[PDB]
């Protein structure tokens, strides 16, 4: 709505690709977020003017509560810094949640293990796994109605090699000649509405597979991929946003490693 203020930055070169080594836009015109493709100053202005609030959801059950401290501490240094953030930690051990110091405008809720609550408190929802840590900037450049993240182990793979559910009996089934990318189940999100639609669809699909006595090869991730195949994401995040340096190193194609597995 509101107009952006005067800003000074490099023009942008119509005749110069921002990247010559990677695909920066999908066939359905959704941007693929790589370092160098965005001016964070412009994006920060756009989202702050909207007083955007981002919700970050994580599940920490059983032995996984041990990952919370590093997860939250690093998020405080790299996730949506400058914007309103609301952390939602779902755990079976509320008292085991570390007391992490948060910056201003950021809050955390412990939910022991509602839907409409999200719609009321945040504009976007970012759903990630807790056994990770932020190592670099993860900001508003990822926000959009719906986004998936390229899985680090298959970004350069052909569709036939993707570990999609290949059994026709499963609702998550995807044949060999179908598929755009293999998205990681550990990092996805979008507007509250779109995220609830995705989780709702996947919940029902999994219920169907259950009754039929079948369980997708990679569970939630398998259904996520089926959903995103049929409902194209409005933005796709590159592997910079979901990596594992111990297992994959640090390729030249990745100018930054932002969110990674904890060794
Ligand atoms: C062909 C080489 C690929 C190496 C990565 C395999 O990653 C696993 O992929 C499956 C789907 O095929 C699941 O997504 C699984 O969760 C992935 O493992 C997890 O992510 C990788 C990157 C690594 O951090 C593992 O320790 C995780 O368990
Ligand atoms: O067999 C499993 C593996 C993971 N999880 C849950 O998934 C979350 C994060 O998943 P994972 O360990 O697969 O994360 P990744 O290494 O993919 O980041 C954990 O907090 C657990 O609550 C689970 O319930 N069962
Ligand atoms: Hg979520
Ligand atoms: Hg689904
Ligand atoms: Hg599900
Ligand atoms: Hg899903």
């Amino acid at each position: 709505m509101v107009s952006l203020p005067r800003m000074v930055y490099p023009q942008s070169k119509v005749l110069t690709p921002c990247r010559k080594d990677v695909l920066v836009v999908t066939p359905w015109l959704a941007p693929i977020v790589w370092e160098g493709t965005f001016n964070i100053d412009i994006l920060n202005e756009q989202f702050r003017l909207q007083n955007t609030t981002i919700g970050l959801t994580v599940f920490a059950i059983k032995k996984y509560v041990a990952f919370l401290k590093l997860f939250l501490e690093t998020a405080e240094k790299h996730f949506m810094v400058g914007h309103r953030v609301h952390y939602y930690v779902f755990t079976d051990q509320p008292a085991a949640v570390p007391r992490v110091t948060l910056g201003t405008g950021r809050q955390l809720s412990v939910l022991e293990v509602c839907e409409r609550r999200f719609l009321s408190e945040v504009d976007y929802l970012v759903c990630v796994d807790v056994d990770m840590e932020f190592r670099d900037h993860v900001g508003v450049e990822i926000l959009t109605p719906l986004f998936g993240t390229l899985h680090p182990g298959f970004y350069g793979s052909s569709r036939e090699a993707f570990t999609y559910e290949r059994r026709p009996q499963s609702q998550a089934y995807i044949p060999k000649d179908e598929g755009d990318f293999y998205y990681l189940g550990r990092f996805f999100g979008g507007s509250v509405q779109e995220v609830q639609r995705l989780t709702r669809a996947c919940h029902q699909a999994m219920m169907v597979d259950q009754a039929n006595g079948i369980e997708a090869v990679w569970h939630d991730e398998s259904h996520l991929n089926k959903y995103l195949l049929r409902h194209k994401p409005t933005k796709v995040l590159s592997p910079e946003y979901l990596w594992d340096q111990q297992l994959l190193g640090w390729p030249a194609v990745l100018r930054k490693l932002r969110f990674t597995a904890v060794p």
